[PDB]
């Protein structure tokens, strides 16, 4: 039994059913939305810091922590030892993934660049896991439609996101950039960075003078590290205390629309006036993750 799907490398044929899966580099919250944690035998170690992973994975001790590095060679010997039927992986190094795929194990490989693409890739995974994701994907889209409707006619705020260091930002073909855009941010990184995330000189950041700055949830930087950086003292975002760390939500996953909502609410609070934000957040978690009221509580905002 099999199913044909498409990924980064073209058509793939997935043998069914899938018993053991590994998540490398992205999509760590997918098992949470599908209730398939029992099928997971390995996951990139960043995942254990996600709050929906912490809450929904009952036996984290069972799952082998894997590398969260996208560039170095994949650990093919560990992959073979865990005997997965399927490895879902983020392609940060096409050649290294291709190299990895030459060892007898099926890969489903993605490089999600937009929230729209995230949802397509989630649906592809749902085919491999033989789950019906339609209602959950629809909730994701309803939420995107809602944000867009509130931001209609609102002038975007000039901003940028910082990554592991204070001069690494995102540009074209970066899911972070799409998430910023859907949050109502004019990301100046598009002007400087031609693909993914890359460095820029601090003097260009100062010249661009962003009104708001976000920090990648995996970054070691705190908002204070940025606020107190002498290099940034003349920047509007610093002077006006508009520096925010993004929530503990994996970008390539079922909560991407909530990250854009978070950004929109920070950037354009006036756009969300007669909106019951926590009702929206509550129903998002109930539908997407099947949480009950008590379980939803720590995920509500403020
Ligand atoms: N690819 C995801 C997860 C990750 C953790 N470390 C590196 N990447 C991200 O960049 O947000
Ligand atoms: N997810 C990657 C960033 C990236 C986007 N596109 C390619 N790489 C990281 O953790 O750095
Ligand atoms: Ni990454």
């Amino acid at each position: 039994q099999e199913v044909k799907v498409k990924d980064y490398f073209g058509e793939q044929t997935i043998k069914l059913p899938v018993s053991k899966i590994i998540y490398l580099g992205s999509f760590a919250e997918v098992p949470a939305m599908f209730h398939t944690w029992d099928r997971v035998v390995g996951i990139s170690d960043y995942a254990f810091k996600s709050d929906i992973v912490k809450a929904t994975l009952k036996d984290p001790e069972r799952i082998k922590p894997m590398s969260s590095d996208h560039v170095a060679a994949l650990n093919v010997e560990l992959l073979k030892k865990l005997s997965p039927d399927l490895v879902v992986t983020f392609v940060g190094n096409p050649k290294a993934v291709e190299h990895a795929k030459k060892f007898g194990i099926s890969f489903l490989s993605f490089q999600e660049k937009t929230i729209a693409e995230v949802m397509e890739d989630i649906d592809t995974q749902a085919k491999a896991l033989e789950v019906d994701a339609s209602k959950k994907l629809a909730k994701m889209q309803e939420t995107l439609d809602f944000i867009a409707e509130r931001l209609k006619g609102v002038k975007k705020k000039k901003g940028v996101e910082l990554f592991h260091k204070a001069n690494k930002i995102s540009g074209h073909q970066a899911l972070d950039s799409d998430i910023l855009e859907k949050g109502g941010i004019d990301n100046f990184g598009l002007k400087y960075v031609k693909f993914g995330r890359a460095d820029i000189s601090v003097e260009k950041i100062v010249k661009e003078n962003p009104e708001i700055i976000f920090i990648w949830w995996i970054s070691p930087l705190s908002p204070e590290d940025v606020l107190n950086n002498p290099k940034f003292a003349t920047i509007k975002a610093i002077k006006n205390k508009q520096v925010y760390k993004l929530p503990t939500m994996d970008i390539g996953g079922p909560r991407a629309p909530l990250i854009s909502l978070f950004i929109a609410l920070k950037a354009h609070p006036e756009a969300f006036k007669g909106v019951d934000i926590n009702a929206i957040v509550k129903d998002y978690y109930k539908v997407v993750f099947d949480l009950n009221d008590a379980e939803v509580e720590p995920f509500l905002w403020k």
